[PDB]
């Protein structure tokens, strides 16, 4: 199973900061055929980001439209992503679910549009503080909402976002692992044992240079969707933890 | 004040098609100091489209929270950083498909004007609302949600979108003219006479080569936000109508 370290820059950065950050990223020697390394910048920063990054770094977009091409203002369709050579998209990130009101129905439709247009999909999900001893219940409902559409278990990457860890609570690798194995059990029951063992499951909580080793060494944790720490040059040490 | 023919490509285009399309656009010999022409590509096509278009063409993005943890969004700060001139706010598709309110429209313009972005702000009533004689009611509520934020009345552009004629019904140039005058009346009452004669009110309904002449020559119609007709080389004829 190939490891998958993803940087989600969210709504952050300038031309100068990307030039500085991508140059620091470039300096790390790693084998792209042994380790997947993906950076997700802002839509309007994509062209700039793709130019500055070396080809060992994969790239993608932080969202994709639930519709196709046509009269859908302010949206990026999966066709346009495929035409521009965009390899990855993120779908169902907690901030889109929370602020922009993306439902499990929208995540499914976004996944269908991505896979039909030969895009790889980083699919996010996870439970709140109040919900955590209902964790398995919630994650089962979220995974099953899209999981049957997965046509290739190398091109779809699951992300566990513990929303229970802007609350004050801190998640341990042990708590991550327990959920991770249950996510893989959900894939086993729905899509089969062979396909549950193919798929990458990322940890999309608070990841930094100190906790990534203890996390990535866990059995069912296959990489990260890293937020704030990926805006630092020290993001290379999080990539190093998966080498 | 100057005419203002804008191209809203919505969620359409490819690298090659835009390459062919922007070459037709550059082929038109016009005076940018006399007439503003703006192109609103998809966020990931912006860098591509800008570099293909000559300086006489202005450019913007179709949609605009500050910098932070807002996955899949483009803030006004980032838009400023990339020297993006215009943004579209409150287009009916965003109001419809993504539940954008009069509060979001107000907050986006406040953010846009704070970062020296120019804004093409859209509004309009449905068939149900026009049936109940609420055309001026609905426009007044939508306009008065944002019009007090307008500093320079060159740098904010109003777009009347007749949602009722987007349905089966077909808006005549005389019906569009009656509404455009009331919008200017609203602006004059709230902002002043000199401000109402500065501001542009664009017809954001169905515009093509068949009807552009009859709409453009109406007294209070100051240009267009053009949809599918702006995806063709014949868009130059729609620009010619405003010259
Ligand atoms: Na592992
Ligand atoms: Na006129």
């Amino acid at each position: 199973r190939k490891y998958f370290v993803a940087a989600n820059w969210k709504c952050n950065g300038t031309l100068e900061s990307i030039k500085s950050l991508t140059n620091s990223f470039n300096n790390l020697d790693f084998d792209p055929s042994k380790l997947d390394v993906v950076v997700f910048p802002v839509s309007v920063h994509y062209d700039h980001t793709r130019k500055l990054l070396q080809s060992k770094f994969s790239t993608g977009i932080e969202n994709v439209s639930k519709f196709g091409n046509g009269s859908y203002t302010g949206e990026v369709s999966a066709e346009i992503a495929k035409d521009l050579n965009i390899e990855y998209v993120i779908i169902g990130h907690f901030e889109r679910r929370k602020y922009f009101h993306e439902t499990d129905e929208d995540v499914r439709e976004k996944l269908q549009a991505s896979l039909k247009n030969n895009l790889k999909a980083v699919v996010c999900f996870g439970e709140s503080l109040e919900q955590r001893n209902k964790t398995i219940e919630v994650i089962t409902k979220q995974v099953k909402a899209f999981v049957d559409l997965i046509d290739n278990f190398d091109n779809v990457i699951l992300v566990y976002e513990p929303l229970w860890a802007g609350t004050g609570k801190t998640a341990t690798p042990e708590q991550a692992q327990l959920v991770h194995k249950e996510i893989r059990k959900i894939v086993k029951d729905t899509c089969g044992e062979k396909q549950a063992n193919q798929i990458r499951i990322l940890y999309g909580g608070s990841v930094n240079t100190e906790n990534c080793s203890s996390l990535i060494q866990q059995e069912d944790i296959d990489g990260f969707l890293v937020g704030n720490a990926s805006l630092k040059e020290s993001f290379v040490d999080i990539i190093k933890s998966a080498m």
